[PDB]
């Protein structure tokens, strides 16, 4: 059916972490396979692969992976596979990785760099479990009981060792570990194995008897079978070690322990001759042991050569100088050892600094003479003897303190050790000389090999602390040497090289030794891996996977950190690791253990798709929750929506004993009583179990491997078999239904020698419960508390006690356990409250250290069927909502709630937190996304949903204030009845599932969103779909506001919160800039009419009104509201389907033609009709005949700073250029209108930036409205060309439009070179940059003229015709580097002087620029400018620079990478802004260089709407 995880890569390629597991291994979650089918028949698994669009990945963009095609082809670790990936700028690409094995898997990713090079990722690793049954029923890998049993001391035959299988299926392990079932070597232990590839012939003599016997287990007593591995050594006696010497580091293969083994033969050859020499040899003589060795100084260090393994001979160096005499950086004296040391760099030979052979240091004497030549006395005698002498005994001096320092430790390891071996530091065994025992332990295995050379491998073993992964063998150590090696004698050297090449015979062997138990058993045991080299194990484990698909690895992991643990695990394909429980000092590090294993807190977070993953509009889904059976063992999605399971990186799975083969007994470490609670505890963990034989039946101590001969006792059913029985048992019926991590929840207590563990199934609410007293030490009676539980019940289970009926019986032929009673417990009291539904347990005061008691529990309002309620119906519930009503269940904000609520509701006001940025599911996602990702149960709004159900129903009771809109009575009928279900819930669930339900219906209405929109946004990147959801952010129906004066209808919000009620909500500046982004490109078409509708209808002096008061009294100080206002009808034009439809709609009038008074009341208001077609006309028209006015209602009560000759300003066109002037020095009719107010600062009413005269964007919009109409007469659609001047004179639209295509450039344009200024109207006196678009042509101030600011841009989109490429080209290339910040567009040149880049609105200081606003224009980034940058940067780049085109599918030039690249670069920082902005959206202005503007608005329509209109510009024009 559906067995696919996503896994969403980052812009470097690396994957994302869904949750913070901590560190971890991407793992895919052990299932069985669907039923009927068997390996090949489907794909296991699918991983599918998320690329983000234009990411720098993406170009030339190639995933590599390891993974086999098919079923048919083999898995080679280094053969990798080629995947395209599809670049685009809108949609990422997904590409799916189909696995049909297990085994380890990785991927990296080659691209083209931005120096046109090739890159390459990290390799990325994920490994796929394998798959365990017995017979033909699934055993869980978190589900295992694993018994180790060794080998040898099992009985002789193999019946005699089915009596122990038959004792360990009684207790119900389904697992056999066996040691070494191997041919031993000459000291018996298990680990030293004479020949791998033949049996122990005591036992078994083929590999059909050991097959048989294992097979015998699974079908029997259905266990399945694993055994150790050993890659690092062998034994020291193999009759192919005589064959193959080779295969261990030898004076041959490895030449630098040469010295090693001069010296352990150096005692070897003492310790015989040990009678006169050391003549005290077993006196335990503290005060003499000096002594002992007092004369191996001249025994063996004497005796040694001063060792010139590392000194340069001296004198034999100068024979050799005066020998070969005859064949600019030399220092002198000067640089005394400088002097030295440049022989050492400059003169030595290949092979200096090195141990190897006593004389393998030297100098090169064939050169030494051409560099002694450019020096002193050219004749030997002359004294250059003591010269080179002493030039030699400087270059030794750093030698022989090397040597100081290493024979010290040579020696202090040795009476340090001699003592605790021997002499009683704390464990003695004393010992004199022999074979047996010596004076040193052996450190090289020495022999005669079949070649008749007297060989000289080594043993192996562990220093004490030492990287743990380097190899004390290999040359980068000198711990054989400084005899830093604590050695095991039974072993011998196992010498992998890089690969087969350094030692053939020794890695041919290991693989036919591997592959033949992988015929056979289930799985590896691997005893310290963490010393075997990652290459040797990466290839064997991958031989044995070859021959045992489903092979089980366990591990003894215990490398430097975490992070090594899991870079092993990932790349080996470990599958478990071992923890061992008899390590616990003390109670506490014992809870503290069963913590880390035990599971997830309880009441812990469930995951969820929020703002932060792609809603396309074409997905599939289960419209109920239902398209699942399980037989088909799929992993499932998080609700109706199909976004599948994500892959995130999870810690690697661990197999807890209780006690291994290697630790000692609880009998020894704390007591006999500690084996039944030590044992509950770890039974308890949600994790992989185990235990060695005689944990159980209680030996007294720890069995040694190496010596013991006595066999297990049929003593049956002795100790904990019986409880051990019952464990077993429970976790067969748990098994059955526990899944993912999220799928078992955990709570752990430790009150002095108690320790409480509380399972739970967070998809059931079953559970037990365990109380457990440790027996560490018999410390007194101690009695626990009152023990209660929340709204569950509790059900007793079983009790038992374990107790020492005296000593062990001593016997020499078998081992025997201490006799120990199970005496079974009562007098447990289990009290239910009725009322308040808690549970109390009270302990009976029989319950002695080493008992047990499990409970069965069950929390209430939890059944199975509670997850499907949840996960289903929301995507129905959502099914008549509209992009409109959306808006009132995601966003909202406070003030905009109090429109509906007149003042009443508001927010929710978390508690030591504060209330949500909106009251829909955004405000609460916007701060639940951190929460579940981090799974904090401490933050308030976690404490506060399990302190009551407040916030349960703030979510449902909102939508009754929204209840009669489109669909949101089915949305809030979901929220109730879920809602209602989870208060039932314990309140420390109220949290995750309250997170869960708000993030399914949020996730459902999302996606609502997207399918309503057209296909470039539904079918587009997070970033893209984010900006698009600020189009339901702005446009909401209110209550105090509207667009149309007769009607409450939707109307888009300039910005939230602060411009969303009353008259600070619409503006008409602010509409019609955003209507292409927010409306058109997102599909809002019938939107993006009535809001033209509704402008056009206040229309007074041919102009559009800025402030909007819903068509009552609006007001008309807005020079470029009207030609923003006519722009938009353009795109409306363009963009929709019949768009021409809207030129003859009708629109009922107000303010009458002849720019009369105020009659929002006198019948004179619905009064003459007019069209769309003439109102662009009135418009066009109105502006060349001229306009005079003083704006209506003049005076205070409008704008109580602006100055009285500031209420009268006007427009007119200079016909000898043809562009729109206007304005005066009290004005602010542009988009930059602050006008100033503070009077410590001496500038009220003085404007800050008032744009008299003609200004760019007005013309620009201009020159685009008279291309618009002329067009437009050409298809029959506009019935004007005449147009009247003042005095009465007409003139052709096409006359006006050339006019303007002559003069425009000429006026605006600042030449770069002084040459061509006497054509472009420049008075060089007051100028700033050239290269530059001017700002304003003929203002008052002249230098405001020749300012560089982001308006020249707003041309460039709309009429691009007016400009030659290659000004326009290098006049945004200066924009880009000057004006153009993180998220905003500066508004004024940081070199200029007015520059003052912070804005703050409540300064009351006395500076005339900054004081109470006025900076707002002069130095502050804003983020909509950025949109119409970009947008032309990206027309102009691509028209001028030939590196930003490449060739077009089916001959249309499209742009290059290079370009994609350059664009994607500048919108990395506005992707992070509303990724990171607890209001989903962009800020409208931002401080200098990216810092936070506090007075700001967070969100804004224009801010994102410009960045959309970009979007579907390179959508339009290429992706068809």
């Amino acid at each position: 059916a559906h067995r696919t995880l996503l896994l969403r890569l980052s812009d470097s390629g690396e994957p994302v972490t869904s949750c913070s597991y901590g560190q971890g291994v991407l793992t895919l979650p052990s299932l069985p396979l669907p039923q009927g089918k068997k390996l090949g028949d489907m794909p296991v698994y699918t991983v599918k692969l998320a690329i983000p669009a234009g990411s720098p990945v993406t170009r030339d963009g190639l995933i590599w992976t390891n993974c086999p095609p098919d079923f048919s082809t083999q898995f080679d670790r280094e053969k990798f596979y080629k995947k395209i990936i599809k670049t685009s700028f809108h949609e990422d690409d997904h590409i799916d990785l189909d696995i049909y094995v297990p085994g380890t898997y990785c991927f990296y990713l080659s691209f083209k760099n931005d120096k046109d090079e090739l890159e390459t990722t990290r390799k990325f690793y994920f490994v796929v479990l394998p798959i365990l049954s017995v017979n033909d029923k699934f055993i869980p890998l978190n589900s295992i009981a694993m018994q180790s049993v060794v080998s040898k001391w099992m009985g002789p035959t193999i019946k005699d060792w089915e009596k122990v299988f038959a004792r360990v299926a009684s207790k119900k392990y389904n697992m056999i570990h066996f040691t070494p079932l191997q041919h031993r070597g000459e000291s018996n232990s298990p680990y030293s194995i004479y020949d791998q590839l033949e049996f122990d012939p005591t036992v078994f003599k083929s590999e059909k008897e050991v097959a048989d016997m294992v097979e015998r287990l699974r079908t029997e007593h259905n266990i399945l079978s694993l055994t150790d591995i050993v890659f690092n050594h062998t034994a020291n006696n193999s009759q192919w070690l005589l064959d193959h010497p080779e295969a261990g580091y030898n004076h041959k293969t490895s030449p630098h322990l040469i010295s090693a083994i001069e010296l352990d033969k150096k005692l070897l050859d003492f310790s015989e001759q040990m009678e006169a020499l050391g003549y005290p040899v077993d006196l335990k003589t503290v005060d003499d042991l000096i002594k002992v060795m007092d004369g191996i100084k001249e025994h063996v260090i004497g005796e040694l050569k001063l060792w010139e393994f590392y000194v340069v001979d001296v004198k034999q160096t100068v024979s050799e100088l005066r020998e070969k005499w005859g064949n600019d950086n030399i220092p002198s004296k000067d640089d005394s050892t400088n002097l030295a040391q440049f022989v050492r760099d400059n003169a030595t030979e290949p092979g200096f600094g090195s141990l190897g052979e006593r004389g393998s240091n030297k100098i090169n004497i064939d050169k030494f003479a051409a560099i002694l030549k450019k020096l002193h006395s050219e004749d030997y005698n002359n004294g250059i003897e003591e010269l080179a002498t002493k030039i030699l005994n400087d270059i030794n001096l750093p030698f022989y303190k090397e040597y100081d320092d290493d024979i010290n430790e040579v020696l202090e390891q040795l009476f340090n050790r001699i003592k605790y071996l021997r002499i009683d530091d704390h464990g003695p065994k004393q010992g004199p000389i022999t074979k047996k025992l010596p004076l040193s332990e052996p450190y090289f295995t020495r022999f005669k090999a079949k070649d008749g050379e007297e060989y000289a491998l080594a043993n192996n073993g562990w220093i004490w602390d030492g990287n743990p992964l380097v190899d004390f063998a290999s040359s980068q150590s000198k711990a054989y040497l400084r005899r830093e090696v604590i050695v095991w004698g039974d072993c011998v050297k196992l010498r992998y090289g890089k690969g087969p090449s350094d030692s053939p015979y020794l890695w041919e062997r290991m693989s036919k030794y591997v592959e033949m138990n992988a015929r056979i058993f289930n799985g590896f045991r691997i005893n310290n891996c963490h010393s075997t080299p990652l290459h040797v194990g990466q290839y064997f484990l991958d031989v044995a996977r070859r021959v045992n698909p489903n092979l089980y690895v366990v591990a003894e992991l215990f490398s430097g950190s975490e992070a090594m643990d899991c870079l092993f695990v990932e790349r080996l394909g470990i599958s478990s690791l071992i923890r061992e429980a008899m390590q616990a000092w003390s109670e506490e590090e014992l809870s503290r253990l069963v913590h880390r294993h035990g599971g997830r807190p309880i009441g812990s977070y469930k995951f969820v798709p929020l703002d932060d993953f792609p809603y396309p509009a074409d997905v599939k889904i289960d419209e109920e929750y239902c398209a699942y059976n399980p037989d088909d063992h799929s992993v499932k999605c998080v609700s109706e929506i199909m976004i599948p399971k994500t892959l995130t990186a999870t810690p690697p799975h661990a197999l807890f004993m209780d006690c291994t083969h290697d630790n000692e007994t609880p009998n020894q470490k704390r007591t006999v009583e500690d084996t039944l609670p030590n044992a509950a505890l770890v039974a308890f963990c949600s994790s992989a179990i185990g235990s060695v034989y005689g944990y159980d039946e209680v030996f007294p101590q720890l069995l040694d491997l190496v010596q013991e001969k006595r066999t297990y006792s049929c003593a049956e059913n002795t100790g904990i078999s019986k409880v051990k029985t019952l464990l077993n048992n429970m976790r067969e019926e748990i098994a059955s239904e526990a899944v993912d991590i999220e799928d078992s929840e955990m709570h752990v207590h430790h009150d002095g020698q108690y320790i409480t563990f509380h399972r739970t199934n967070a998809k059931n609410g079953k559970g037990w419960y365990l109380v457990a007293r440790t027996k560490f030490h018999s410390s007194g009676d101690q009695m626990l508390p009152r023990i209660k539980l929340s709204q569950t019940k509790a059900t007793f289970k079983a009790a038992f006690s374990l107790e020492r009926t005296g000593d062990a019986p001593i016997s020499d032929e078998i081992i025997e356990g201490i006799p120990t009673k199970l005496r079974e417990l009562t007098g447990f009291d289990i009290g239910f409250d009725e009322n308040t539904k808690e549970t109390s347990i009270l302990l009976p005061q029989d319950f002695p250290q080493g008992s047990i008691v499990i409970f069965e529990t069950q929390q209430l309002g939890i059944d199975d069927s509670l997850d499907h309620f949840i996960r289903s119906g929301a995507i129905k519930a959502t099914e008549k909502l509209s992009l409109e009503s959306i808006n009132y269940v995601l966003y909202r904000a406070e003030q905009e709630e109090y429109d509906y609520s007149e003042g009443r509701s508001g927010a929710y006001d978390i508690p030591d937190y504060g209330k949500p940025v909106y009251c829909g599911l955004q405000g609460w996602v916007s701060i639940l996304r951190k929460i579940i990702f981090y799974n904090d149960l401490a933050h308030p709004l976690s404490n506060n949903l399990r302190n009551g159900h407040w916030a349960v129903d703030y979510v449902v009771n909102r939508l009754d204030l929204y209840k009669d809109k489109e669909g949101v009575a089915e949305v809030q009928e979901w929220l109730r009845s879920r809602m209602e279900r989870i208060k039932q819930l314990p309140s420390y669930l109220v949290p995750s599932f309250f997170a869960l339900v708000v993030g399914i219906m949020y996730g459902c209405c999302r996606l609502r969103a997207m399918q309503l929109m057209s296909d470039n946004v539904g079918k587009s990147t997070v970033f893209v779909q984010s900006l698009a959801m600020t189009s339901i952010q702005m446009v909401s129906a209110m209550k105090s506001t509207s667009i149309l004066p007769d009607q409450n209808i939707a109307a888009m919000a300039a910005g939230l919160p602060h411009f969303s009620t009353n008259y600070m909500r619409c503006w008409g500046r602010d509409v019609f800039i955003s209507l292409r982004g927010l409306l058109l490109t997102t599909g809002r078409y019938e939107e993006a009419k009535e809001h033209i509708l509704a402008f056009a209808k206040t229309l007074k002096h041919g102009l559009i009104p800025n402030l909007l008061d819903a068509g009552r009294n609006p007001r008309y100080n807005a020079r470029d509201a009207a030609w923003f206002f006519v722009q938009a009808i353009q795109d409306y034009v363009t963009i929709v389907p019949g768009g021409v439809s809207l030129l003859q709609e009708k629109v009922t009038r107000r303010f009458p033609l002849d720019d009369e008074y105020i009659p929002y009341d006198d019948p004179k208001a619905f009064s003459y009709s007019s069209t769309i077609e003439e109102i662009i006309y009135e418009i066009l028209n109105r502006h060349a005949g001229g306009i005079k006015y003083r704006e209506a209602n003049a005076g205070p009560n409008l704008d109580r700073v602006m100055k009285d000759e500031g209420f009268n300003v006007e427009v007119n066109v200079d016909w000898e250029t043809g562009l729109i002037h206007g304005g005066s020095q009290f004005n602010c009719g542009t988009w930059m209108d602050k006008m100033g107010e503070s009077e410590k600062a001496n500038s009220v009413g003085v404007p800050g930036t008032p744009r008299d005269g003609a200004a760019v964007e007005i013309n620009g919009l201009l020159k685009s409205c008279l291309r618009f109409v002329l067009q437009l007469s050409k298809d029959g659609k506009f019935k004007y060309t005449e147009v009247t001047k003042p005095d009465g004179s007409k003139i052709s639209l096409s006359s006006w439009n050339d006019l303007l295509q002559e003069n425009f450039e000429r006026c605006f344009y600042v030449p770069k070179n002084k040459e061509d200024d006497n054509k472009f109207e420049i008075d060089a006196t007051i100028i700033n940059r050239r290269g530059i678009y001017k700002d304003l042509y003929r203002s008052g101030k002249p230098y405001e003229d020749y300012q560089f600011r982001p308006n020249f841009t707003i041309a460039m989109v709309v009429a691009p015709e007016l400009f030659t490429p290659d000004y326009a080209a290098g006049a945004i290339e200066l924009a880009d580097q000057v004006l153009r910040g993180p998220v905003g567009m500066r508004t004024l040149d940081p070199s200029d002087y007015n520059y003052r880049p912070y804005y703050n609105n409540g300064e009351d200081s006395d500076d005339f620029a900054t004081s109470k606003g006025r900076n707002y224009h002069q130095g502050p980034e804003w983020v909509w400018c950025y949109g119409y940058f970009i947008r032309a940067y990206h027309y102009f780049n691509f028209l001028t620079n030939p590196k930003c085109q490449v060739e077009g599918s089916a001959k249309k030039l499209k742009p290059s990478s290079y370009l994609y690249r350059k664009l994607y670069s500048r919108l990395l920082k506005h992707r992070e802004w509303i990724e990171n902005s607890p209001w989903a959206g962009l800020a409208e202005l931002t401080n200098k260089d990216g810092e936070v503007c506090n007075d700001s608005s967070p969100t804004q329509a224009w801010s994102t709407g410009c960045l959309l209109d970009l979007f579907y510009d390179l959508w339009i024009s290429y992706e068809e």
